[PDB]
């Protein structure tokens, strides 16, 4: 539910890197890419927020149903996690890196569970 993480910033990706099994690949590369702000990532209401630990000052909020991907890298690259969205004003397809205190697939992990909660909330 609650994750510290650390942003190490987003590569742009086209339209055509998110289809199916070309997407997996991809997100890889932007991981490593990415990885060789000091901020709490939350999972609450269907939406990823990006936090400031010490202010509780929402800084980003992402819809879960929105997000197009996510992963997580790769050995010794248990602590990576990626998402990608659609950027709100600017429109563009941007695939943002972290690299977490925990392992990164208990992230990956509960978006699967807010994910699967809401397909069969859904009847």
């Amino acid at each position: 539910k609650c994750f510290a993480v650390r942003s190490l910033g987003w590569v742009e990706m086209t339209e055509e890197e998110l289809a199916p099994g070309r997407s997996s690949v991809a997100v890889n590369n932007c991981i490593r890419q990415l990885s060789y702000k000091d901020l709490l990532l939350q999972l609450e209401d269907e939406t990823l927020k990006l936090v400031e630990p010490q202010s509780q000052a929402l800084l980003h909020a992402q819809p879960i149903i929105s997000i197009r991907v996510w992963g997580v890298g790769d050995s010794g690259r248990e602590r990576d996690f990626a998402y990608v969205a659609r950027d709100k004003l600017t429109q563009m397809l941007k695939c943002h890196v972290f690299r977490c205190e925990a392992p990164a697939k208990n992230i990956a992990t509960s978006l699967h569970e807010i994910c699967s909660k809401i397909m069969a909330e859904l009847e």
